[PDB]
């Protein structure tokens, strides 16, 4: 993991079965959400088949990105990979806990709640936009399940942070309902959160993306 060898990004790449399970949980969520009376009631604030709306799914296995590196050109890439724990974690297996699924007009995603051990692989030099303020590092951690038309998956970061900010300040609101596997919260502005009754555990390998 010297500078010349760095990937486009590092992250946890879900195993094939974990990826399948979470992809399927996400499609069931999008289908059940789009059919729920509370969501249909709020259609104006969002724009319908949410599975298709979020059809942009990059090719390959679902993942939780840590550090965008741009093959060593990105700020802090070399210093991230220089860390012993990164070197020692490359190729190693992890369990990630998913606590919620979410939807915005721009992205559909799974919130990841990293362990202390996994946080050691979370970069310390990320930008700190206003929506991250008061949230501990790693709150951004997610798996993107789908994007709208012309959305860039870097948008998923900011959508999740905005949702977590709203929850943090007590405007989560009362559950509007229950979908399979959790409670459904309406946050306004097209933003929806399925808080899962049980965390979804996925398995993943920490490695580099060289597409
Ligand atoms: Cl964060």
């Amino acid at each position: 993991l010297e500078k010349d060898f760095l990937p486009l990004y590092f992250g946890w790449f879900l195993t094939k079965k974990s990826s399948e399970t979470l992809r399927k949980a996400g499609q069931v969520f999008l289908e059940e959400l789009g059919n729920h009376k509370a969501f249909k009631k709020e259609l104006r604030h969002f724009i319908l088949e949410l599975v298709s709306y979020f059809g942009k799914r990059p090719p390959g296995v679902l993942h939780c990105t840590t550090k965008f590196c741009d093959y060593g050109k990105a700020a802090g890439a070399e210093e991230y990979a220089q860390q012993e724990v990164v070197k020692r974690s490359y190729g190693k297996a992890f369990k990630l806990s998913i606590s919620a699924l979410f939807v915005t007009p721009k992205t559909a995603g799974a919130q990841v709640v990293l362990t202390d051990q996994e946080l050691q692989l979370w970069p310390s030099d990320l930008d700190k936009p206003s929506a991250s303020e008061g949230l501990p590092p790693g709150s951004r951690a997610h798996v993107t399940l789908g994007c709208a038309a012309d959305v860039q998956p870097v948008q998923t970061d900011l959508d999740l942070l905005d949702i977590l900010q709203q929850v943090k300040g007590g405007s989560q609101g009362e559950a509007v309902g229950e979908l399979p596997r959790g409670k459904l919260y309406s946050l306004g502005k097209g933003r929806w959160m399925l808080s899962l009754t049980k965390k979804m555990e996925v398995k993943a390998i920490f490695t580099g993306y060289y597409g």
